[PDB]
């Protein structure tokens, strides 16, 4: 509070919000974006209860609450909602004064440009900011890296890429899409869990759900040689005590819901798995270039966390390559906020401080400009 | 009684026991599916009178009763008083030795394979039938209508499904599940008579006010002006007599029991009400095959016999869908043996009829083989 | 049937077979070359589906299917496939008994001799045909023509080819490759209508898009004034309609899609736009016959279908050439089946039978001998 000024780096997740300020190492809000009141709003004897909160509440407040996000699948679709979702990042998480600090946002993947026109227009009228950016998530997580070359597998919350990279161009025509990523996954073993004669179809219950997946799933050695086990299995049959106090056993859903990376037909997608999207991608690079993505496949995102992941693509890499080809998995230990922290290089990047958008440019030429010839 | 044989269709409803054999056009025997004894068993001066059994006897023999289902909810919990359901469907009811008819018997939707293995173990070592199949409820439904491609929905005593068809093929991730049934309609309407100041709470009176809702319950043509008209309403009034004797009389409860189908948050269910699961389940199968289902609407189960269902359908799918779509709501006239009538084609299939499942193949691979590569 | 023969006239596309009699004006059966079974394939109650048979069923069948192309990229990759492709044609699409006619099959540029040979005999052992000729399908095409002089540029699906013909000789060296054509065309458009917010990315999907390119999609007069009305464009607005019945508005989509095949740098291509091919190719001809090819510029293949292409092609070869130079663009009506009705030709020269090839030689010097020294 004095000169000088940070960047507001406010990454707008599909589930979860990060935000801080740039120069930090991680981000220091991490809140769920979502809305929700009561769902029975039964009233009682007064109130004190805010309406549509969501973020942390939300959760530890499982069970009242229903849940939105405008921002379900990465594109913003409710202002009115999203306008809520970043007063709570600045005044109630962070608590700064909006107008104090140039804002560095983050967009999906084909952001509309009226959608960007939007943003800025908020950032501007309803919060008054000096400045702000809008950044390219996917970008961000790039720029995190610091990996000039090389084939990057992006597995987040709902989408997975395969990018490569030269010289830091995003060669736009390799990039493949893939609907799946870990949305799918907790939606997926809700589903297999209701086989055993369990029932997990709530908000609350697909919350539960998700925590079952991040502690105790696992990618397979080998699909079909870990389904073969399955039988004399007295590994796989893990418990977990559901917050009513029950215990439910886990066994060969631990690694079949994850299997679906590689299989997406066990969700109905004809999609390829994973492995097959990196090596389609690859094979529409020049063949010049390939030695140098085979040997620089990054992994980034939550949805690459999963120990024994680069083991597996290292395994079914080698198998769909040439004999001779020299095959390097990287995974970067903290991945996932490794989105954040790109953001976090660029809006505390002084030397390319002239890129941050301005209430003059804005003004001037209005929201677009941090559209048009910028970012 | 002679060479040949036909098929036990034996279908396991969750409320009622529908059986007969392959090949008629309606099942011969339809009885409860209960357990009760006397709750107060007060011996007396003899006896001849049988424990638990439920079937018919209960019903006419309500008060003195206590009741059971051991298939509560679709699933069968209880095999020791399954077997019992069996031998009086075998025994009792049909009047057949079982042991020289292959039986097919139903399951339903998500039944554990461990439970479809029992049900195996106990028609083989228990009744000794010669073969026998199972057969999943809803496909037997299918089966019974005869068409490849539309939108079904079928709702039933415990469940309500949206299931849309191409070529035969129930697209798995299409489907979407509703608890509320007409279990629950039956519960809702003695919870609403309950209100003006009459009790109905035993099972006695549950029997009582199903009754009722099957007589004089209706759907509105629009739920907000039917509750306007409800102030002058003349009609409504209807009078039931009671078996005491007395006449109670009932007017708005006949269309707010069902319109909670169309309104799950009337009994506290967040799902979203049957005309929004079958938009959002044409909405998870691809855009081209959508006209085919909108034109293609297929009503199904007991709870879909109400008068006034089909038309209000029709208007609210219109509401929904794009102005130039042809949206055509079909229910068949006697839905509700939709369930077995389709067991009593597949059964009665002489051309399929290696799909039965056999002594020898129980004996070699136990029962799994019923579940393991066929039904 | 009776003496005489037909010549049996099978154009084998990269997306689409043309069949028919030698002689007819035009291909009786058209159908696409695709393989598809159902990728959910759930069973039923019965079949009476045929595998994949892909031809017209598949299109018809649109989200059920899957689709393979056994000549993807016009060379043929897969004969078990294309033996079922050549079955459909003949029994199921002509109706015709193979060993009575004389058949003519057409064959990609630079297509392998052992390619040829893989071709000869499969028709010989496989359908017994009496004889057969192999065609090139440029070639078919200049014959469908009739002009001995000028400079082809045909755009097709998969290729687009510059060709200078001087009294009929394509000089060899002068001809030009891109790959872009159709098949690209419509997987740009699929991309950037996911840029508005729309999602096209199943098979089904791309089938509607090339029905929307197909449809409403022009060249514009000038990309960059295009682009400039866009802004005030309210023409380019058009709605169409979705197989689901959702309607979309196409803008300046229309002229974005194939604008690419005058800036392939669109689709990522370095190469040459059509003009430029166009002009290169005349250059590497003699400068006295750069004349006949400058009055002599004709339009063929299904990609040279769009209104507008003639007047612009003038312009741009006007604004290369020679200020004195003539310049004529000829765009012939019907040139998608340019290729077939070539063939039709051929086969139907009785004055040239002799070019036919058979039975005997095969025998003799095995299938090369349709390619040694003949087609
Ligand atoms: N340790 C972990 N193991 C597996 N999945 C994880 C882990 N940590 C996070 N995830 C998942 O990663 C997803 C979020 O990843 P993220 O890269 O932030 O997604 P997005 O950027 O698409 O919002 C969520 O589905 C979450 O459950
Ligand atoms: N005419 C009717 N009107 C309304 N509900 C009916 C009618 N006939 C039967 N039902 C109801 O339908 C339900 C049974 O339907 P069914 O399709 O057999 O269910 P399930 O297969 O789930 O056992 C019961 O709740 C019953 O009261
Ligand atoms: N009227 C049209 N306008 C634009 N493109 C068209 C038209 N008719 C056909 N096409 C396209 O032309 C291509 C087929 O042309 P064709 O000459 O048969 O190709 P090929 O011989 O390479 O198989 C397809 O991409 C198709 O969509």
């Amino acid at each position: 509070d004095e000169d000088e000024t940070t960047a507001l780096v406010c990454d707008n997740g599909s589930g979860l919000v990060k935000a801080g300020f740039a120069g930090d190492d991680a981000p220091r809000a991490v809140f769920p974006s979502i809305v929700g009141r009561p769902r029975h709003q039964g009233v009682m004897v007064g109130m004190g209860q805010k309406d549509s909160y969501v973020g942390d509440e939300a959760q530890s407040k499982r069970g009242i609450l229903t849940l939105k996000y405008p921002i379900e699948h990465g594109i913003i679709t409710n202002w009115d909602d999203m306008e809520k979702i970043w007063h709570h990042t600045f005044y109630n998480e962070l608590r700064v004064a909006p107008e104090e600090h140039p804002t560095l946002l983050t967009e999906a993947p084909l952001n509309p440009k009226a959608n960007r026109e939007k943003m800025t227009q908020i950032m501007f009228e309803t919060f008054n900011v000096p400045a702000m950016y809008v950044a390219i998530q996917a970008v961000l997580s790039l720029y995190a890296s610091g990996r000039t070359t090389g084939i990057v597998l992006d597995s987040g919350d709902g989408v997975t890429h395969n990018v490569p990279i030269y010289e830091g161009y995003a060669l736009p025509h390799a990039i493949m899409r893939l609907d799946l990523a870990g949305r799918d996954l907790t939606d997926y073993l809700m589903k297999i869990l209701t086989e055993r004669g369990y029932s997990f179809v709530t908000t609350a219950e697909r919350e539960i759900v998700r925590d079952i997946k991040e502690k105790l799933c696992y990618v397979a050695l080998d699909f079909e040689n870990e389904m073969a086990t399955a039988a004399s299995s007295s590994s796989l049959e893990k418990s977990y005590e559901l917050p009513d106090g029950q215990v439910i056993t886990i066994g060969n859903e631990r690694f079949r819901c994850p299997e679906t990376l590689f299989q997406p037909s066990f969700i109905g997608m004809e999609s390829a798995g994973i492995h097959e999207t990196t090596y389609n991608s690859i094979m529409k690079c020049d063949i010049d270039i390939r030695k140098d993505l085979y040997a620089n496949n990054v992994m980034s995102g939550g949805t690459t966390m999963y120990p024994g992941i680069a083991d597996r693509m290292q395994k079914e890499i080698t198998a769909l390559a040439p004999s001779t080809m020299k095959i390097k998995i990287i995974a970067p230990p903290e991945r996932k906020y490794s989105v954040w922290i790109g953001g976090s290089i660029l809006a505390s990047l002084s030397t390319f401080q002239q890129m941050w958008i301005t209430k003059q440019e804005y003004d001037e030429a209005g929201p677009s400009i941090v559209h048009r010839k910028c970012f």
